[PDB]
């Protein structure tokens, strides 16, 4: 099975005009990066709504992952679920991104662009969807097998899922943020995988990437302590091969240099008064 190349982009999908757009839509940058890391009770409840909807869109699009389907079709399906539930797709017009979700096959680390690419037997596809509703964002992603996936690739996918859920389960107030990436990287290294460093999780709230960074590798120099009401993503990308990558000409698509496959899962988490709540739970 060949290295991927860019397919054909379908036209911008419409969203009904009553759905409120994030302020960044139709601008080259977003106003984000300095928002509070701890959210209000109002915003947390609104984030449960957004997370639930993002979780729905993801599962719907996931269900359509099958050999013969296009990445564009996955986007159509996610786009339609969001719109039907009153949500704007946060990726659409975010720093000029042209679609409603990210579709990342095989050697694509992240930020793949839904297009005419046809999914083949044995492929793995990450779908990353974000919902904007009630002035807040909800962000979740999962890698889905298509047809008869090779053992090597099923194990990667399952272990990436596990690393994510383990990291989630360390989330509690008063614990160091750096714990997340120590857990993830020690789990990945146990099976000889390498954790992507240059792409991270992020705080999320009224803004999509609010300035908080969540590293998926061991980096104990981070002093940040988790606090009740904090909201952020854990979204590790785990590589079978080396870390080196290229970015396609489209300015988004990140591909491993050795072309070995890579996988990712993501949830949006709340730090509660005593632990964690998964806001993007199905
Ligand atoms: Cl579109
Ligand atoms: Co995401
Ligand atoms: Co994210
Ligand atoms: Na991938």
């Amino acid at each position: 099975r060949t290295a991927l190349s860019p397919g054909v982009l379908s036209p911008t999908r419409p969203v009904p005009n009553w759905i409120a757009r994030p302020e960044y839509v139709g601008k080259p940058a977003a106003q984000e990066g300095s928002e509070p890391w701890v959210q209000t009770p109002e915003v947390i409840e609104k984030m449960r709504v957004a997370g639930r909807i993002a979780a729905g869109a993801l599962a719907e699009a996931g269900k359509a992952v099958a050999p013969g389907v296009t990445t564009d079709e996955l986007d159509r399906i996610a786009h339609e679920y969001l719109v039907d539930n009153g949500a704007y797709p946060s990726t659409l017009g975010y720093k000029g991104f042209p679609k409603s979700c990210n579709t990342s096959l095989n050697e694509v680390i992240c930020h793949g662009i839904p297009d005419s690419t046809v999914i083949t037997d044995g492929d793995i596809v990450n779908i990353d969807v974000t919902a904007y509703i009630g002035g807040v964002h909800g962000d979740t992603n999962a890698t889905f097998p298509a047809g008869d996936v090779a053992d090597e690739h099923r194990l990667l996918v399952d272990r990436t899922r596990e690393a994510t859920m383990r990291a989630i389960n360390t989330v509690k107030p008063g614990r160091a943020l750096s714990v997340i990436g120590r857990v993830i990287e020690s789990y990945a290294n146990r099976f000889g995988y390498n954790v992507v460093r240059d792409f991270t999780g992020h705080g999320i709230g009224t803004t999509f990437h609010n300035g908080l960074v969540v590293l998926h590798y061991d980096q104990p120099a981070v002093e940040t302590i988790m606090q009740p009401g904090m909201t952020f993503t854990i979204e590790p990308m785990i590589n079978l091969g080396a870390l080196d990558y290229e970015i396609w000409d489209d300015g988004w698509t990140v591909v491993t240099k050795d072309r070995k496959w890579t996988a990712q899962f993501e949830h949006t988490l709340l730090v509660t008064d005593t632990g964690v709540e998964i806001l993007t739970a199905l």
